[PDB]
């Protein structure tokens, strides 16, 4: 697997608006809400799960990322996993994607994968 | 469980106003006192215990987040469980409320669940 | 045991004026010194020891707290538990106070126990 | 192995613009591009992954240091290993240069090996 | 073992100037070089080592503390066991210190041990 794969799905020019933080079935997990730089389309969410999927693994890496572009505004790239997370509330209240990779956008393309 | 169960309180539009770091039974904890931005209502008071209570997983998250909420002053809606912690004194002194999420608020909304 | 049982100390009002990490017999260690932020009384000094002290689980946090109130320069409340340290050296250069809490104060109250 | 062995390249006078964050083989990655300060040159492109290389114990040091500089701008220099990455899409979206040091640069030297 | 030990050297009145962060022997480390605040004198150089020497343990605390400094440029008291590191390159590049403590100093004096 990789944040990069075509199979995932990725927002270019997008902002983190939103950040929360909490637990679920005794796991950490955080959400983040991003939206379009310039106003256009619909709002991305997605979240990690501390203990749970393949993307386990990044989620401190992923938390602290999303932070500090949170803090800052800046532009980013977001990629994610569709359809991953299964509980009702939990996907109603937020979604089902997987926050899989966050990449800068300082410059004409984001430094990401594509 | 789940920060967003039904049967958890939460408060939306507050600003964390106060911070508190110390250890019980022996566990680091930490406090925060909030207020809602309009002035309004009493003051919510919620604490995490390393290692303690359900939410045991989630209390340097929590720390790190509420510490982050508390330098910018930012509203956010404050997620708790009532009556987890029992130490008298210390319920005394804070409250028996675990801290169980944070959600940040735009002026309208809060991202996180509700009802 | 608790930061706010009887028999520990505690100073409000007080500003965090200095800090120092070092290690002594395998463990890291800190200490601050704090100042009442009007001016008056003496200085405050307290350490804590990452493997030393019933207060040994909270190194981590209590060091992270400190730096922040450290870096902002905010009136806190500091709470310790006298003669803990026992090296002559150690004491005489910093005390024998370890930090058991710290508590955000306003003008006339602290987040904490008293 | 060391960052400063002469099998390792290094650039100088860079500043850190562009940071990246994902997963890849179960493993946490970053990446980072930095360009000349003064507009000269092309620029430079490596990453860091968790577990893969001789480089996978720094990972976390690197990605703290690099996200310190990323946010001041200030000029350093890159330490790197070539060809080491070798996944095709990883490769042409990022680079095969593994990260294996940074180092702060003042007018006329930087702060590390060379 | 104390930082505070009088067979360590220490240095007051310095700001740290310059930070490297690499990789030796499977080991992240980091060095810093001070100057004297009022730009008199030669510069010193000490290094931590990530799980080498007596010192190993206190290795995230130190370069925690010496990113904050660095930040601030603010004067410190820098704290060092001589003869520590024996990579005779590495030693050549950087030195053979081991960097053992850090404290605050106002104008007046440095909060540890002298």
């Amino acid at each position: 697997e990789w944040t990069g794969d075509k199979t995932n799905a990725y927002y270019s020019d997008e902002v983190i608006s939103e950040l929360h933080v909490g637990q679920i079935d005794t796991s950490p997990y955080f959400c983040i809400k991003t939206v379009k730089a310039n106003g256009s389309g619909t709002p991305v969410v997605a979240c990690a799960v501390s203990k749970q999927s393949i993307w386990a693994p990044s989620f401190k890496e992923l938390l602290d990322q999303a932070r500090y572009f949170y803090s800052t505004g800046q532009s980013v790239r977001i990629h994610v996993q569709k359809n991953i997370w299964t509980y009702p509330l939990f996907v109603n209240t937020f979604s089902a994607n997987a926050l899989v990779g966050l990449s800068s956008c300082s410059a004409t393309q984001c430094f990401g994968p594509k």
